[PDB]
């Protein structure tokens, strides 16, 4: 576990974060897909073998001994907002159950079903609070990425709202 398990936020590309795993905000095929997804598939390609998962799940594959966590949000185009809502927590859900597991001490995670899966809605509180319900119960340190300035203060904002 963390000594003071915390929550940050950072702005920059989560393919050169600096913690003990990633997880990939992974399309339900185990395609190299775009924006998080691709430049996860560009840094650890190996981790895409058998990677293929349901949405509302997590799949765990190792690049070496680098744990990659791909979880699967709903894409909100094909969801209804009733049903979308339940899928992304699930996903949430099985990333802690999986951060558990693994015994790491910090992950780094963005936030999923915000960029091309948001059915074009703003869902950074949606989809940050879920990321919170699952992961309030881990010791892990949570390192939060974003590539918006906007966005950051707003996660930023959230975070020290509960310190
Ligand atoms: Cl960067
Ligand atoms: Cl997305
Ligand atoms: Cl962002």
């Amino acid at each position: 576990g963390a000594m003071a398990p915390s929550y940050r936020v950072k702005r920059m590309d989560i393919a050169k974060n600096d913690e003990e795993c990633v997880v990939n905000a992974a399309n339900p095929r185990g395609l190299p897909g775009d924006g998080v997804c691709k430049a996860v598939y560009k840094k650890w390609p190996e981790s895409f073998k058998n990677s293929a998962t349901p949405v509302g799940t997590a799949k765990t594959v190792m690049c070496g001994t680098y744990p990659v966590i791909h979880a699967v949000g709903p894409n909100f185009s094909n969801y209804t907002e009733s049903e979308g809502d339940r899928e992304l927590a699930a996903a949430y859900r099985e990333v802690a159950k999986e951060v558990t597991r693994l015994g790491v001490n910090s992950v780094a995670i963005p936030l999923l079903s915000t960029g091309v899966y948001s059915g074009g809605k703003d869902r950074l509180t949606q989809s940050l609070n879920h990321l919170f319900t699952a992961m309030d119960s881990t010791d892990a340190d949570v390192v939060i990425y974003c590539r918006d300035k906007e966005w950051e203060k707003k996660i930023s904002e959230a975070i020290q709202m509960r310190t």
